[PDB]
């Protein structure tokens, strides 16, 4: 006769404080048994999200289980579909959507990861478990400048890439084995030269990858610039925070970097959420 709710947060982002009600608008929980076999999934999604007040119902026997989710994911994922009573956690993957070219070039429905709890529920009590969400989708708008102003750099002459084969997810949120994707600008600006910018995105920033940012000049074919995304984030300062790496990474979802290039196409430095940061041309 008690019932055994979900509260879900999402407070792990720069702000320290829970966004869930604010900024997901869909849940899908997966539930598994003692042995770790998949038992079903539960799917919400639209207002109810949003009072502030959310709590799933889930309907269970008593027993021993682990939860995990993953929130937001409509149309850009592809979730495996598990069978009740054979399938497990491992087989469990999400991966992003692509076609032959593996260049992605649209903005992506923003997605959580619903970290793994084990639960146990005995039937004697009203209780609330709670899954804490990872935003696993990076939203990045990179301006390029002439860091003298002695030239002006016009954004229209060159494409841009954010090349990773992060687009396939374990159940653990770790990158599964997966082709190396072109991220691509879904927004261009140029109004003002000074103004101008492209907004692109890409699924997780890990400490331990080379995530490259290329620039190509659309005349020649000529790369003109690449770079070490990762680093050049690790490089900074987590915005004034005593963060590591990937705890930046993770927190962090809206990357706003202004490169200031010399006529070289060497960066001189960078401003990453209004942080300067000047780069050592050994480490460029």
């Amino acid at each position: 006769e008690c019932r055994l709710s979900v509260k879900f947060k999402y407070d792990y982002n720069m702000e320290f404080a829970d966004a869930f009600h604010a900024q997901v608008d869909k849940v899908e929980l997966y539930v598994f048994d003692k042995n770790g076999k998949y038992l079903f999934k539960q799917a919400e999604e639209g207002s109810a999200l949003s009072t502030g007040n959310y709590l799933m119902e889930v309907e269970l026997p008593v027993g021993q289980y682990q939860f995990m989710a993953w929130a937001g994911a409509r149309d850009s994922y592809d979730i495996t579909s598990l069978t009740p009573g054979v399938s497990t956690l491992t087989d469990l993957k999400l991966k992003l959507k692509r076609e032959a070219s593996l260049i992605i070039n649209k903005r992506m429905e923003t997605l959580w990861y619903g970290e793994v709890i084990n639960v146990n529920f005995d039937g004697t009590v009203h209780q609330t478990e709670t899954i804490n969400l990872i935003r696993d989708t990076k939203i990045v708008r990179f301006g390029f400048q002439s860091y003298t102003g002695s030239w002006t750099l016009d954004m229209n002459d060159y494409d841009y890439e954010i090349i990773e084969s992060n687009g396939h997810l374990g159940h653990d949120n770790s990158l599964l084995d997966d082709d190396v994707l072109s991220f691509r600008p879904y927004y261009m600006e140029q109004k003002d030269p000074a103004t101008a910018y492209v907004d692109m995105n890409t699924m997780r920033l890990m400490e331990d990858r080379k995530t490259r940012l290329v620039l190509t000049e659309k005349a020649s074919g000529k790369r003109v610039f690449d770079i070490n995304l990762i680093d050049y984030l690790a490089m900074t300062n987590a915005e004034g925070k005593n963060l590591s790496t990937q705890e930046y990474l993770d927190r962090q979802s809206n990357y706003h970097i202004i490169f200031f290039l010399s006529e070289s196409w060497l960066a001189v430095q960078i401003v990453v959420n209004g942080w300067v940061h000047r780069i050592q041309e050994e480490n460029q």
